[PDB]
């Protein structure tokens, strides 16, 4: 870990970095962030250094974004610059390099989306929507899955194929169980997940065309 | 007095401010999610629909942002809201021409915000649909206390103009800012260079100006 100045250029030059497609972020507690620039005199470009050396932040704790210590499962309802802070891989990895992490603590990585009603424009993915898979001929056997609000319905179709072992060739209908025993039909494969208003833990299932032609 | 053109004009005037950037001081106003995307069926924006694009059973009405305030009366905006989720953002001829076309429900005003540049670590502009409220007050009457709301991008320096104005104090008068929050002690706001949020001031947070007396002691 270098001196502070050097950490306070080296994260500077990545300021500027843009939200792309597909651009991998890592979420930070602001907690942890804040301290971190206390520390190395961030926000303060003096001829003499400003940080303050009692604030040495330690490892990189996000204990705090956390619902469970032992799952780390993320809290719901965070706001991006004021909970956490995004930072870019390349700013993750020097301060991940720097300072080491709290032990346990798996990286908060997340995807950049484009998404918009109107405008469109580049977000990170923090909240993905979580559904319950299963096969119609046992509907015991269901499995979590994680999607993006920017997946389409194929998209799930197809994992469900994976993990069901579907063959590629035979016909499906994709049932969305959104009450006791009342279905809707996912049909319009081409649109987003948002597109479909599928709730968190919603229960999906998928029904194989019967080998003979029939439709259980 | 409505002037309505048919909803494919509709779909390629909107269509045609798409590109808009987010830029500081523009102005951009909310609109509840579910209006837009009535509106947006209705004009068909995302897809053709043989059935019902223009049908009058679509049609959307008067822009209608009940759902988006606290208080029915004083049209305070809930907090907690979701970008995209429960309003989307629009620039401000996309909703001139919106209001223009459909009108808005009786009372109801333009829900409108600013665009600042903020951020922890990456500088992004972004529209602030949340101002910061701060309590302020004089250190000789502590039970004065105005609120006032400030940008995030706001500079402790601007917080200071604002405070001696309110409180009357003459510009060659030297100033204390104090900071207590959560604490035990007050810590002093000296570096009147940084913002808000570099400062990380919280909503509602207490902030006390102590001026210095005219023979040269400080009050405390």
């Amino acid at each position: 870990r270098p001196d502070v100045e050097t950490q306070k250029t080296e994260l500077g030059a990545l300021m500027g970095t843009t939200l792309q497609r597909g651009a991998q972020w890592y979420l930070i507690d602001s907690r942890w962030f804040k301290q971190w620039k206390k520390y190395v005199g961030f926000d303060s470009w003096d001829m003499y250094n400003v940080g303050e050396h009692n604030l040495f932040p330690g490892p990189i704790d996000n204990s705090g974004l956390f619902s469970d210590p032992e799952s780390q499962t993320l809290k719901e309802h965070l706001i991006d610059e004021l909970d956490y802070v995004l930072v870019p891989a390349e700013a993750w990895n020097k301060l991940l390099n720097w300072y080491g992490c709290v032990e346990g603590q798996q990286p908060i990585v997340r995807k950049v989306v484009e998404h918009g009603l109107f405008v469109k424009h580049c977000k990170v993915e923090v909240y993905l929507l979580e559904l319950k898979l299963c096969e119609n001929s046992d509907p015991t056997n269901v499995l979590s899955c994680h999607f993006s609000k920017a997946d389409t319905i194929a998209t799930i179709e197809k994992e469900m194929r994976k993990l069901f072992n579907i063959p590629a060739e035979r016909e499906t209908r994709l049932w969305n169980k959104y009450m006791s025993n009342t279905y809707e039909q996912l049909s319009k494969l081409d649109n987003t997940i948002q597109d479909a208003g599928l709730y968190q833990g919603q229960v999906l299932v998928i029904e194989p065309q019967n080998e003979d032609g029939t439709w259980p």
